[PDB]
């Protein structure tokens, strides 16, 4: 299985920072 | 109006890197 | 004992900031 | 590109943000 999690964020720039490394991250991961 | 982002984020690790960071940037003023 | 400051190098003016803001917020917060 | 520095104080901080700058270099999402 596996597993989503929600992180709520207020304030746009902190969001889409945010977006860019989970983005990011997804992509490095080996999986 | 204060809008709330939602971030989708998988897997428990990748959430924890995600959560600290948002941790920082939620106490920030300006980011 | 003494506190240790590391040079972290990143490649490219747009990715340098957007990790610029982070340790920004990183040493204001010390959440890590 | 140039290369620019950041210092960060701390292991552990220098750490979460190498982790970071790997994987953006990995991914070239930024």
């Amino acid at each position: 299985s596996e597993e989503i999690f929600t992180l709520q964020v207020r304030g746009r720039e902190r969001y889409e920072i945010l977006k860019k490394l989970n983005d990011s991250l997804e992509l490095s991961d080996v999986v």
